[PDB]
């Protein structure tokens, strides 16, 4: 089974989540709602959150790892399951544990011969997988300010709900938590990176 809300339900909880500290949108999101989990790249929100969750009430992570990821992002990783020791679902391509393999089922090169059939096979279908064998609810997302965002958004294929405690937020008050927090974070972005993405789309 999957929650639905009622519009005039999501849009009263949108009113008063605005005036929570996104420590306290996290407490709410635990108490309310069954099937939570936070979705991440491990990008700089992802991690703010993380470093939140650990605070308080563990919540289970769902990681896509597209085999394509920068050796920089599977370090961090390796960082997060030490210093944060969290419960962390890992989803590949259907059938496939790494890029060499990706690249002979699939050819070479596949996000630029066949954009939308590398992104089926290492994003969509791994994510629509993870949200069905773990039965997903609502997840908890890196979304933030863009350089107004609902702290609630309904996916409307799957029912999905989404929550955003970092709704408010702008890259440098991110930035700020990780630094004082002391947050492992992609070391990517000392180079200036501001997105991270697969090592041959990331501009």
């Amino acid at each position: 089974g999957s929650i639905s809300l009622s519009q005039e339900h999501i849009d009263h909880l949108n009113k008063t989540l605005v005036e929570l500290s996104p420590q306290e949108v996290l407490r709410w999101a635990v108490v309310t709602f069954p099937n939570l989990y936070q979705t991440t790249a491990f990008g700089l929100t992802g991690l703010v959150i993380l470093d939140m969750i650990s605070k308080t009430k563990p919540v289970d992570l769902i990681f896509i790892d597209t085999l394509h990821h920068f050796p920089q992002t599977y370090d961090l990783v390796r960082k997060v399951a030490a210093a944060y020791q969290p419960t962390l679902h890992i989803y590949k391509p259907k059938g496939v544990e790494s890029e060499e393999e990706f690249a002979k089922k699939h050819g070479d090169s596949l996000w630029e011969s066949n954009d939308d059939l590398y992104d089926f096979l290492v994003k969509v279908e791994p994510a629509q997988r993870a949200y069905k064998e773990l039965g997903v609810n609502a997840v908890l997302t890196g979304r933030r300010k863009s350089q107004a965002l609902p702290v609630i958004e309904v996916e409307e294929s799957s029912g999905i709900i989404k929550i955003n405690p970092l709704w408010n937020w702008d890259f440098a008050q991110v930035k700020a938590y990780i630094t004082e927090n002391a947050v492992p974070y992609n070391e990517l972005l000392d180079l200036g990176y501001k997105s991270i993405g697969d090592w041959h789309s990331t501009v």
